């Protein structure tokens, strides 16, 4: 049957299964999948564009510029002239590092049946997709 | 950095960037995404339960049910008591066949650079992966 090994459907359905399971903790914790999506990419990271946030959030860019609005009035984020930038900012941080934390502990219990040999795989090959096929 | 490596944000871009490529296809053939994934999901299959549906075709049930409504008013695909259970027509079926290889073709091609024996292993585990988290 077709749709049984077609890949993109085999993508999505993973995708979707395991970040519904964590995105169930981030409402627990008073975080909405988007506003977990922007603060967990920008964690760590040098100021980004907005285009770039946006692919990495997978977030349409108006979604994320009306998104950055309310996120910025709230001092989780900053928007900066260089195309802008944007960083999180330490109240940011201070709010979802303890999401990330979680966040890695689900992934590892995600992986863990696989083993190490097979999950790095799986993450090596995803890595190397997203970036042949980026814009 | 943290989103460099989390396996639901790698899942996640790599799902939207490859289907985002065949949606493209799809559009210029007539069909939206929603269509198309009901359709292929059905081409081949058994009668399947419009849960099941909602799951593999990675749409809520309420909006499936209202898709159903009008592809069925199309001819598209049919409602059937057992649970309802739900297939595509042989219209549907006419519908989506030049699709459905025009998707392997494209599959084919996002594929081809890994090599046979990562593509398996790369399915393989997303199949492993649905089965665990589906409910
Ligand atoms: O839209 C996509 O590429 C992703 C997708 C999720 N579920 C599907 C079921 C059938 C299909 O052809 C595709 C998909
Ligand atoms: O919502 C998800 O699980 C999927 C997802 C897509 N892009 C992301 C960027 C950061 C993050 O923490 C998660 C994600």
């Amino acid at each position: 049957r077709f749709v049984d090994d077609y890949l993109p459907a085999l993508l999505a359905q993973a995708s979707q299964l395991i970040s519904s399971e964590f995105h169930e903790v981030a409402r627990q914790h008073g975080f909405s999948v988007s506003e977990w999506r922007v603060m967990a990419s920008l964690a760590g990271s040098e100021p980004i564009s907005i285009g770039q946030l946006a692919q990495v959030t997978v977030t349409k860019q108006p979604t994320v510029t009306r998104l950055l609005d309310r996120m910025e009035a709230r001092g989780q984020v900053e928007r900066l002239p260089h195309i802008t930038l944007v960083r999180i900012t330490r109240k940011g941080l201070k709010a979802v590092e303890h999401l990330m934390e979680l966040a890695r502990e689900h992934e590892r219990r995600v992986l863990e049946p696989f083993g190490l040999r097979r999950a790095e795989e799986l993450k090596q090959t995803l890595r190397q997709m997203i970036d042949l096929h980026v814009h």
